């Protein structure tokens, strides 16, 4: 699709056998998902952003299908206020700006 | 242009008589720039991200220049990481996002 940007740029993902939703994020080079049930290992790590930082799980190789398209990378899973897709997975996607 | 996301998507902008870099930002409903010298009244504000929050100036109608694009909206002025062009002006342009 094309998505103009007048609301929010939200889109629905499936990962981990769950549906969410979240923000296609060009400001973000990474992808930050909610609190949520994942399996595997994973390892922690500090982020920072607007307001300080945040302490995450990083899970690695992990299957997401966004709007319909298929990606595997790093997930980040931690309290941020919204669950943010990020450069990482946009890229696999195939996602541009224009204008 | 298109832009493509391997890269941070940074744009040239010029506000206040000053250039500077900022962030082409999907993720942030509103544009919020490094402490910088702007003339005029401003409102305070506080606004939240991951990693809770920070206190900001409100400035509106100013105009700023992105890309060679002209803008004229509310920029928000504080301790922010990194210079962010939200989507209140991201409209402006006629910024689109496709996949
Ligand atoms: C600050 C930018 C630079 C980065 N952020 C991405 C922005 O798009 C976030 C998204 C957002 C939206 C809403 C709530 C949030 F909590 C966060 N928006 C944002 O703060 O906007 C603020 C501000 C704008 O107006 C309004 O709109 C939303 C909210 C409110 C006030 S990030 O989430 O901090 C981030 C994400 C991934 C990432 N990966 C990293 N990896 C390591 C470096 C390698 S670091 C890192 C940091």
């Amino acid at each position: 699709p094309q998505i103009t940007l007048w609301q929010r740029p939200l889109v629905t993902i499936k990962i981990g056998g769950q549906l969410k939703e979240a923000l296609l994020d060009t400001g973000a080079d990474d992808t930050v998902l909610e609190e949520m049930n994942l399996p595997g290992r994973w390892k922690p790590k500090m982020i920072g952003g607007i307001g300080g930082f945040i302490k995450v799980r990083q899970y690695d190789q992990i299957l997401i299908e966004i709007c319909g398209h298929k990606a595997i990378g790093t997930v980040l899973v931690g309290p941020t206020p919204v669950n943010i897709i990020g450069r990482n997975l946009l890229t696999q996607i195939g996602c541009t700006l224009n204008f």
